[PDB]
């Protein structure tokens, strides 16, 4: 660097809310925040990682889909504003 | 928050077209809506989840590719616009 203030925000707000995302219901139902790979990475595959009997966490799921609505948006308002 | 109101239309539209979109086809040939992973995920793996005995759900899939063509310019109309 000898020879990222706006992204430090932008950073936080995922790291935050993917810690407040988690807990909603990829701890509900070691971690598992590999999920977060946004880009591409690992798809969905349901939700099956650890006690994968059938609970609540279905409608969790259409969450899941809102919690990445507004990731989408996250970046996009930052990174092209 | 304290320390998404254009999306908020947008969402519901989404929504409100997979409902109608999964009622054509996916529901026709527990919920099999994952097929709405538009940005990456599952792919298509032709039409096969449950009693995939030969139906008119061939035809469908022709739908199913104006409902993509739409879902794309859905997003593109209001992300961009």
């Amino acid at each position: 660097t000898r020879g990222l203030h706006d992204v430090l925000k932008f950073l936080f707000v995922y790291i935050v809310f993917l810690l407040g995302f988690g807990v909603a219901l990829a701890s509900l139902i070691d971690a598992v925040l590999e999920l977060f790979k946004l880009t591409i990475g690992l798809g969905d595959l349901n939700i099956q990682q650890n006690s994968k009997y059938p609970i609540l966490f279905l409608f969790l799921l259409i969450t899941y889909v809102i919690l990445t609505f507004v990731l989408l948006l996250n970046m996009l308002i930052a990174l092209m504003g």
